[PDB]
């Protein structure tokens, strides 16, 4: 992530367009200005922009463009593009010469353009977005078409394919000695933290400081870096300069590192040697009007309301964040349960298609390949952050049909391998019981979604509690892990009132959240809770999904429910990082 | 009330028919069918009858129409037809004969009809019904004409004037000798109960049992009954069968009394010699879809409401409920502070006409006059209740223009000497507090409407919660009496939150509920609190007014908002009939 010591491209508009007839690659529209375009705003999600039920729904080939002025201090530097999101696929083109690629979609991609580039005058900024999934895709989906070309997109997910532009595009430079790779390591015994460091052309002096400038260790290495003698409440956090020289230039990085090791034993999430309890919320990005484009008035209030409600961590759930929250969460000591976009491996979850969920024809060779791809990309970002105590691989997967541990076992070795210093998880779906589920075993924390009460046995508190306790510690017995709940919640009609507190009404998301708390509460190896969605959000057109889904604290509009306050004198009123002693 | 030892007309539907160019009574629209008419419900309001927006609001004269068959049983005994409610005016004809009229409304009224009907045969039933309200009708009002001859009704009380037959109808038969006047009186020292008695060539025999037929007690005369030695808890209630005996023919009626004296020392309320804490709802006659109509299904549901949520008293509000009601008040042994029709006294309440209040051309005469009449039938109708209490002449009465002790003086005197085993009482405006006030003296409990923080320092509770208290103790130490605050509430939609917890929020009906209630806690002389309206309501149209009143605990179609489950803690938290002390 860029710093200096740039010239934010994101400013303003830019020129949108269709591709319906799919001509853009053909006759070369980047190597000319739009035909027929229309403003659309970075960042923020094409979909929901223009109040076109045509342009929501287009499965196909979008076009953005924008010209741009390069500063004429960056005259012999090098001058990079950085996308730090484009939805699902993007080709970038800067005037008339093809730079950059990327199929990611929820994590960055940069390219050098020096050579393409003179800086001082304008160049013209062409983006491709593609926002299809196929088989192969993270994550995945299927593509349908017919006669006159309509094509229709179907995904297995629960929240909608928003596509586009969702974060900052960066126009940073840097000296001819960069900084590109850093990575940084911290212990602590009843200690210190490692460096590394790639650089070209450039040794390593790394310096770190506390509150400001008071140095109170050093280093000169690649290795070691050890001294003197971050928590979830406040987050005290170190800053590691890091210096790279050359015989003309010289280069300068902060980072912003905290100490802490987190480590699971028996059935505990240990934060530098304690046991935890995790509450909070399961929730996503998505908003009124933008998509999933992300803002800074958003990450403030919802930050906001979290602090109020007492949370003390949540899950960046269904897919990679934007690394402002996480930012924000080593500065103010939130936890984090990072993970991929791996989820919709399932044919099961069915409102109311290939035949084998591991056959060859779906999920099977650049599958498994491009999710490897994504815990790659996932971890190369977001490894140096302190906030982020845990590893999740996927999501809800359907582990019953036969090869499902076989395309799980690899993935868990080579993510092990990539970062040992951090539990790793796999949230597993309800379909999955502890009978059933073959995969809980491969990783350190099991992750749990019940619904117990919605779902099945709908409506009824007397037996739903029985059979989620009896399910728990089934669990508990069965594998003696740390089950963390990363998804419990109902759905609730923000008006609805109801004498009898049955289902959609605030008294039955009440009751309901709190029938789990008790269960919840005499359960030993149960080390955190995070109601389902912190908000509602948008989901494709079911007739499960009232306008989308339902199941918030919030509304979309970020106003509470009855639950809201319930909550809020549930996690403040416990001892912070406590759970209750059977009560 | 009639019972027997009747063919209930109110059955089916009538004829029911409009007068635009008033025709009726002139072309004698009884003595015929009804040219165009339209079915119609009894009992029912007949504005919200039709989804008609011109029938809803119309002004002038209504004409039901009903052909019965008298029982061939009744040959030689006396017919009575019975209209237990005609709102605001009603003229009764049977068979091209003139029986009846009353200009009453919630109140019955009955006459003779044995020689215009032959028992055997059918004959038509013509109402006309009138809907008008001038200076001297309970309530007051003024209409007004301009080209069009379209007439355009104004009243000065908030709640909607629905009109029409609104209670049930009965066709009741007596022998020869009927017990046409009652009144019992009980006492309790540390007793008994006298007895009365009105009929025609019968002698009196006073029986009365408890559980069935178990008689503990009898009399032989028109005086006196007492002998062996009703709670708000269950409410015991002894039978009382007086018999008036003739030469032919014998009478029996059954009177279900109760044995209770109320009655006010010092700054308490005293129902059988212990000090009282009033708590539950000001109500109104009104529903979905059949306005003021009564109906046994709402009286039930309404019932289990008040029952779950804690309430034990409550005020018929605004004028004379059904007295089913009132039987059923007395079987459960709720409390219940009558009142009359007497509401829109005043000229300063107005949304943001004569000069001055009690002139002659507005209440003066007849007005005072008629009122004193709707207080004599209210009391002949409601004496013998045990849940009935209370007393209410008047509520929220102007008392600062000139004139009007001279008005209220003569009421309150006749009342006290028309029914004197019950204290009396005047609601009084916000508008007129303590030092400004002039009737609260004549009075033996004094009733408040207070809406501090709503609409005077509207939305401020820091500053609402000091006026409330220093004009309460002030209260206290001006007249040294019981207050009961009658009303108190703020309006609410349903379903909107707020994080902020502002006005009309389910947050802020909450929050405003409590800070009145440790206010009420912390005073003395407060005997009862009353939550403004149970469920929200119907009224005229205006700019304060978001589809009626919204200031009920439950809405229209009895669902609860937030504040039902936080009353629903207070009242049943706290002991039966006793109030906090100071917490
Ligand atoms: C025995 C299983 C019966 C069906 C259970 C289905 C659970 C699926 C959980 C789903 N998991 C994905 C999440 O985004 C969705 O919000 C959630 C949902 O349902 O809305
Ligand atoms: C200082 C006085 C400022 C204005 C206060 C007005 C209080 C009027 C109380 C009114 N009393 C009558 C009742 O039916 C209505 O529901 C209630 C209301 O407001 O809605």
């Amino acid at each position: 992530r860029p710093v200096e010591t740039e010239i934010k491209k994101l400013d303003g508009l830019w020129a949108f367009s269709l591709d319906r007839e799919n001509c853009g690659i053909d006759q070369r529209w980047w190597e000319s200005a739009l035909q027929e375009s229309r403003a659309i705003a970075v960042p923020g999600s094409f979909n929901d922009q223009f109040a076109d039920a045509d342009i929501r729904n287009y499965a196909g080939n979008v076009w953005y463009q924008r010209e741009v002025f390069i500063p004429k201090g960056w005259a012999g530097q090098r001058i990079v593009l950085r996308f730090d999101a484009v939805t699902h696929y993007g080709k970038v083109w800067v005037n008339n010469q093809e730079v950059m690629e990327h199929q990611g979609g929820y994590t960055p991609f940069e390219a050098d353009v020096t050579p393409y580039v003179i800086a001082g005058k304008s160049v013209r900024i062409t983006v491709c977005v593609n926002n299809e999934l196929n088989w192969q895709t993270i994550p995945p989906g299927m593509v349908i078409t017919d006669e006159n070309g309509k094509k229709k997109q179907s995904y297995f997910h629960d929240f909608f394919n928003y596509a586009g532009i969702h974060r900052s595009v960066m126009l940073y430079t840097t000296p001819n000695t960069w900084v590109d790779d850093i990575t940084v390591v911290t212990h602590v015994a009843q200690h210190a933290s490692v460096d590394w460091q790639v650089v070209a052309n450039g040794d390593v002096s790394v310096e770190l400081r506390d509150a400001d400038q008071q140095v109170v260790a050093t280093g000169q290495g690649t290795s070691g870096t050890l001294q003197v003698v971050w928590q979830p409440g406040e987050g005290y956090l170190y800053e590691l300069c890091v210096t790279a020289k050359s015989q003309t230039e010289c280069d300068i990085y902060p980072l912003r590192v905290g100490i802490r090791s987190v480590a699971v034993k028996g059935e505990q999430f240990l934060i530098n040697h304690k046991p935890f309890y995790f509450t909070g919320f399961g929730r996503h990005e998505d908003a009124d009007l933008r998509g999933k484009g992300f803002d800074n008035v958003l990450m403030v209030h919802d930050h906001a309301l979290m602090d109020w409600i007492g949370a003390n961590s949540y899950r960046t759930s269904h897919y990679p964040y934007a690394e402002e929250m996480l930012d924000w969460a080593d500065e103010h000591g939130i936890v984090v349960i990072d993970e991929t976009a791996a989820v919709g491996f399932n044919l099961s979850l069915g409102i109311g298609k290939p035949k084998e969920l591991y056959s060859e024809e779906a999920v099977n060779g650049e599958t498994q390949q491009a999710h490897l791809q994504a815990i790659k990309e996932l971890i190369a970002r977001d490894k140096n952050h302190p906030s982020v105590v845990m590893w999740s691989i996927a999501n809800e997967p359907d582990t019953r049909p036969q090869g499902a541990r076989e395309y799980f076992a690899p993935l868990a070795e080579a993510t092990r391998k990539l970062d040992p210093t951090r539990p790793i998880t796999c949230v597993n779906v309800m379909f999955c019981d502890a009978h059933t589920d073959t995969i809980s075993d491969l990783f350190d924390v099991l992750c749990l979604n019940r619904y117990y009460g919605w779902y099945v046995q709908s409506g009824d508190l007397e037996t739903a509690e029985k059979v989620l306790e009896k399910e728990l510690l089934a669990w508990q017995e069965k594998l003696h892990q740390p089950i963390i709940i990363t998804e419990y919640g109902v759905d609730t009609l923000a008006g609805l009132h109801s004498m009898y507190t049955d289902m959609w009404s605030e008294e039955y998301q009440c009751a309901w959240l709190d029938m789990y708390h008790r269960v919840f509460d005499r359960v030993s190896a149960v080390v955190g809770e995070q109601v389902w969605n912190f908000a509602d959000f948008a989901t494709s057109q079911g007739i499960l999904r009232v306008g989308g889904n339902k199941k918030g604290i919030f509304t979309r509009d970020r106003k509470p429910k009855s639950a809201a306050f319930l909550l809020q004198k549930r996690w403040t009123g416990m001892n912070f990082g406590e759970k209750p002693q059977q009560g």
